[PDB]
């Protein structure tokens, strides 16, 4: 048991004001988040050198590299935790592992790879090829082209990145009857269209759409050597008699194949 | 003697198609080399974190990375140089050694830090001021400028990078008087100008100098694990019994503070 | 070796968050700097007294206090630096060293009774007599002056402080002959005015000089007490995740006889 | 030393006709001579594989074979001189070596394939590409030209030869106003121009220049196995009843890129 | 080492209230000051018999007799150095016998027959002759007068004494035409005028000069019995709380031909 | 040290009157220490000059030994105070003999009781050699050449303190010493030379020569100190004298190897 | 020491009116002079045979002899020096040697082999050739060319020979300026020009230069069993009643290639 073994450690190194855990990688078997649609890579070296593929829609290739970068997420705790053991242990749970994971879900979806950054899928992808729009098409159809346009790279698509009011306007759109698209409320499952999951996250801008063969397309490296620490600490936010719980990891993003990611914009 | 050992371990170890030797290093002691001038490291890494200080012309300070670059020679052969170790050494150090030593210098010094290049001093480097100079000067007291202008770092000089006929132009100068400034054949020979090291080297190209703290400015980080390896050529074609005979070494160059070193040009 | 030493008790005290190595002195009491002017002592108190001397321009008598200061300096590292020794000993060097003695150099030259300041040698010093200023005078005759004015003590004068760019401007000045005044560049190299060490600095402000007897003024009280200390740190809001080094230790300067030492700005 | 050990196996070995002595070659650090110019190896076989790189004026090779040939210098003594041993020591001198390094230079600048004679750097050289020259061009810019177009080999020129009636010309010209140029009579000896060293040798032709990458492009190979040899002789037919005393060396020369030796002729 | 010696006996005899050292004389075993100008000696009692020289313008001999006097010199440090014998170290120096050489110079100069004074080189000294002056004399010009009138005495002058204002305006003097007659400042400093030392003194009174064979005609005696003592005291009042740090000394002054010393004043 | 067994001596063979120490010989540069050395056994000696035509003509000549001497007054309680007569018996009495070997071996005569000295036999200086613009460092460049008339070479220079001071903080006009600063006038070096810089020098007088192969000093041997008490020293003034002395002969093989000038200026 | 040796076998040796000590040399093969210019050799025999070269300006041959003679200098001493071996001794010094030295460069320099002399370098010497002279050149400009004409023999300069008068109007040589042309008196002492020794000697000519290749183009062949001897004598009628001290070596020169040699002379 992770969360076991991690509040079993942290009182065992605990001195009186600072406790720490090797966790090595948080990621589990090594809604959605970015991470669960890439592939997945483990790693002794800082640094990585791969070989991309370029793609004529013919093959081509070139050397890349990606540095590791760190990703840090912390809660405050009261500082009753850390000699009641089970109190710790209902603290390394599912909220300190999805506030990490929407910490790095900004980092692989945008980041610019200037300076402490990841590289970002939408940095690198392919442009929306809008000749492919044809009249009577509704913003659910142009997911349907792009799902296309993603098989010119011999990959196939695996999921589908959106903004939350984009999803909530897609899937609420209605036929001129006063009937839903999607079918009824008691139908349709949750995040899924076209048989592809949806990841909806407050990264992806408004109007900004992305899809692509991410299980074959890029690989998110992980360096292991990610730790749990937890201190009594100085700070302008309700320092008064706590605990800081710090968790942090170190990642970086390889793309093999751009070609098999396309990015657009909804024309209104 | 480093040769002596290298040969004989490369006919040791040889099977029908391939031998391997690994060195250490490359540099003896871990005219002088461009590396004689700079700091000496060690390191495990692919890759450094380090911070670089902005002098104000009262730090500033950001973070940098150097990634752990190859520096690699080789020579063809055929398969009796594996019969005959003072012919192996013969290659060990008349070609393939000296080969090694001018391409690393030419990396160091002029390295334009894209792709497979290190970042050299030559990059990095602030420009000569040139409202220092003063009317009726002459090219060594160009260089008289420039030395005091590396002491706007904090740092003092502590070499001189030149081509070797900017060198001999300089070195048998005299003042009008009919004397030396800094004496005859007998300062072109034993490389000094006011008690700095000079460097004459073909990298640096003609009417361009480069002065600097450069046993302070920067570290050069060696990998340690150079190898010299001997591989039979399958190529075949039209040349028959070929035999390649490789050596490389992998350096990053790290610069801590780029206001030091000075680089300019000559008037004519 | 030091750096071999302090790299071993580095890594044998490290806490994950601490590590601690003492240094009997750095060097001091077992170009040059404003501490080699100066005589040196060695003391087991951290408050010390002694008299001051008043000359009149007899002797009059006072009763001071000196307590010992401390003066630090420190570089940042990559985390892993503690995992990998050699990589330590790459850091623990000759621009450590050289830091600390530019930072000691403002505190003996700048500094102030009140905080963690040493009161500095400027502070204390007597006023340039411009009433000696002959017609026709240049920035190298008025120093002459000032080396004469140091005999009303009864001490002779020991060296010469300015900024780095007032020595070049003194050292390359032209007499009305059209020829140098000091010898040419070879005379701005090699630290000399009439006999006495020049000490070109960046601490001297521009147009300021100092002159004085620094070895019968003043002394420098050195604690013994030195420390290489290295933590993880995120503080002064320079760098993230980064290690920091700092050497310290602890002094005191006691002014003898103030009236051996001239300070004066120059007018041209 | 050499002279007395040489001398003392002469006259042990010596038979009534004949008598010898075998040593390790004759150069030493295994004006310049040719041979100081070129890199050196060593060898345990009468013949030599090697590959040859030519370049388009991208790279092509081709296999080539150098075999080896014998080099002899003799001086004519009285007979007496077996019967003497310190007169023998008086004879194996450094006039009798300067000799040999003269008999050899012919050979490695001139020879031809042909026979028991070594290919020598001016068969093989590069046509100097006269396109080059303009009106008014003196025979220092000639050479100017000649080091610019070693370059399209890829290497860089490392010393120049030339007859030495035409480098007293170089060196010695005067100027309109009766002034030396290029140099005066210090650099006529002292054998440099433009930083490269300057090989005048009676083995050039008046009027013919050569400059090259000696240093890069070609090697000369030793077998070892060299002797000093004494015999009666009546051979020549010069000088009757007489001793001959004779040193000689087995070599090979093998050029790598002939593409980076540049021959041609001066206007004048 | 001296200074080690002195702090280990100090602490070793000083029972709470004194504490002694025998320095058998302060380095005389064998700028400068009036002591380096004159002869030295050694003695084993406190009244001592002589024979002076009297010259007319043959010798004559005369019964003369020098008594030995005390100098004394002291500091003032805290009680504190007593419990630390590094910090007595740094109180035994060349501060400490810099002044003791200071006090001598007073006595030897200007001291009287009378009370505990010695006779000094001023009272046995013969006028300086003004029938000698000539129209527009410099302060130079007159000391080569005075210089010239020693040989009356048969001895030639060995070294000149003068106030410290008095030799900076002879060595700093500068013509109309805008330029220095003596050489200026680097002849001010390292003091030497026409091949002899001048010795810059504040016990010389300002318009006074002295110039004699000082090494000929006059001689210190010394008595050993020097001492280094250690006292809790408060005579003159000064300071209270403190410990004295005394060294003091036992001459005399032999002077055995006064016509070769000769004291003047200057005209302008 | 001598003055240690000298004094000791002295006042152990001291007897109320009369007292006396004998030794083989008592030892910037000096004078003695440009010329070559001899030891002799005898009170006068033979020898050849060379004259050169300027081929080489000889003549008889003798070096007859002198004594050198100086002597100081004291009181008689000197003889009480071992270290205080080695005060007199090296910082007084032998500190004034090597100033006075030095006048002797510099400027003598031949005549009474003198030795003939290095500036008597000493050849002049040639005028002729001086060029337009030429300075007192370049009269020397000329000595040093007229030296090689004799088939020797120069060896060093003697010069009074005040010309070596002129001399040594010379510039040229681009304002650099052609010697050197404070390096010129201390270590005592001109072109490689040594410079003897002497108080027995006349001001504005320069020689220059071949001392080491033109002239020696033959020694004798047996330099002494004697202390008396005899006459009207002590029955009117209780008086004594200390004197010491050192016995020498100088043999002037070549003189056309010396060369004396005064300076233009 | 030598001069121990030869006074105690001498004054051991002497019986009644001649004495002897054996020697070998006087230190050859135990300013410069023309013996040290030339190669050394050593021989058992009173005759010499060897071949002589001669160059068109192929190489052509005849036989040669030369004869051994005496080389002989005295010093007349006092009939004392025998009874007292201090005083032999201080007669056995450098006075003697140097002699000796200016004897055999007399010989050397400018013998006919007719009689007892030998053949000297000026006898054999090539001319200069005058058609080398160009407009405006100096005497040094002369000894230029001459330098170059050396190498038509396959030889390099190695050496000058000059009357001192010649050396002296050249290296003080004056300009229209008023300054030295060569540098002045630091060049007259240090005997070099251009990197090659001067020889000035008395045995050179007024107005004639030699310069050679000297140390590759003649030998002096040393007999050893050379003679340190006194005897009484009366001869020439120069001086009587006197000892004679007489040493004494027996020298050949062999000329192996005069055309190395130049001889000429200056125009005015």
């Amino acid at each position: 048991s992770f969360s076991e073994r991690a509040a079993e450690e942290l009182i065992k190194s605990w001195d009186g004001k600072q406790g720490t855990f090797g966790a090595k990688t948080f990621n589990k078997s090594l809604r959605l988040t970015i991470r669960d649609l890439l592939a997945q890579g483990r790693t002794s070296s800082n640094a990585l050198e791969y070989v991309r593929e370029e793609v004529f829609t013919d093959i081509t290739f070139s050397k890349q590299t990606a540095n590791v970068k760190t990703i840090a997420h912390w809660v405050q705790a009261s500082r009753q935790v850390m000699d009641d053991a089970p109190m710790l242990q209902s603290y390394i749970n599912n909220r300190l592992m999805y506030g990490l994971a929407l910490k790095e879900e900004g980092q692989l979806l945008n980041g610019d790879g200037t300076g402490d950054n990841l590289e970002g899928l939408n940095k690198v992808a392919t442009a929306y090829d809008t000749s492919l729009n044809a009249t009577g098409d509704t913003r659910a159809d142009i997911i349907a082209h792009a799902i296309y346009q993603v098989t010119e790279s011999e990959f196939s698509a695996s999921g589908i990145v959106l903004n939350p009011r984009d999803w909530h306007n897609i899937a609420l759109l209605k036929d001129n009857e006063g009937r839903y698209i999607f079918g009824g409320p008691q139908a349709f499952t949750s995040n899924i269209m076209w048989g592809l999951p949806v990841v909806p996250t407050k990264a992806q801008a408004a109007g900004t759409f992305t899809v692509g063969g991410f299980d074959m397309a890029s690989q998110v490296w992980d360096r292991m050597d990610a730790t749990v620490e937890v201190s009594r600490e100085d700070r302008d936010n309700f320092v008064k008699n706590m605990l800081t719980i710090l968790c942090e990891e170190r990642l970086a993003l390889a793309h093999y194949r751009p070609t098999a990611i396309i990015k657009g914009t909804f024309s209104s």
